[PDB]
């Protein structure tokens, strides 16, 4: 992961990052398991939920934090391993962790021209979840 990689991914997100509530969607909608961990969310229609205010608070938190670490690659560390004592309690798996992934790459694909950002997003979330199953 070096600076031309890390520059073309932040590029890309830069596009993205006012759509909290579009990339949370796209998560759910991946897999429901993930959304059913939530009080807030758990029994409900994800289409109905998705214009309310609690989604958008929540999206706000969790792709602010996502963001966070696009910020600062490749100095994540320590992000991660506050993702990890956060998350690890809450019996997050790694089935979950993929689908996250494969969900954000979804919305990324349908909402950008992805060809050209694809093997620096690659490396860096391959960096990422490579970092995250090596301690939860
Ligand atoms: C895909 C598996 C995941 C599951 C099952 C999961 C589950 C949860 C749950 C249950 C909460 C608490 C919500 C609340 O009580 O209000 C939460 C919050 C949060 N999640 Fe995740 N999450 C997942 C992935 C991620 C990822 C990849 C990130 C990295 C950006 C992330 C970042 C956050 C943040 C920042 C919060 C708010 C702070 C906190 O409560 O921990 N989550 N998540
Ligand atoms: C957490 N979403």
């Amino acid at each position: 992961l070096s600076a031309d990689q890390i520059s073309t991914v932040q590029a890309s997100f830069d596009k993205v990052k006012g759509d909290p509530v579009g990339i949370l969607y796209a998560v759910f909608k991946a897999d429901p398991s993930i959304m059913a961990k939530f009080t807030q969310f758990a029994g409900k229609d994800l289409e109905s939920i998705k214009g309310t205010a609690p989604f958008e608070t929540h999206a706000n938190r969790i792709v602010g934090f996502f963001s966070k670490i696009i910020g600062e690659l490749p100095n994540i560390e320590a992000d991660v391993n506050t993702f990890v004592a956060s998350h690890k309690p809450r019996g997050v798996t790694h089935d979950q962790l993929n689908n996250f992934r494969a969900g954000f790459v979804s919305y990324m694909k349908a909402h950008t021209d992805f060809a050209g950002a694809e093997a620096a997003w690659g490396a860096t979330l391959d960096t990422f979840f490579g970092m995250i199953f090596s301690k939860m």
